[PDB]
């Protein structure tokens, strides 16, 4: 971007588990399903932790 990159966040305010792009502002969350699913569970997309699958 260069001279910085203003941007609007997704999350209200504690998004701790989050980043957004500092070209575009796109947000993801720090937390991703893929490590959820390496742990055996799933990701509760509100919060952005792990819960359990399916069971």
């Amino acid at each position: 971007a260069r001279q910085e990159n203003p941007c609007g966040p997704c999350s209200e305010r504690r998004k701790h588990l989050f980043v957004q792009d500092p070209q575009t502002c796109k947000c993801s969350c720090k937390n991703t399903d893929s490590r959820c699913k390496a742990r055996q569970l799933e990701l509760n997309e509100r919060t952005c932790r792990c819960d359990k699958p399916r069971r």
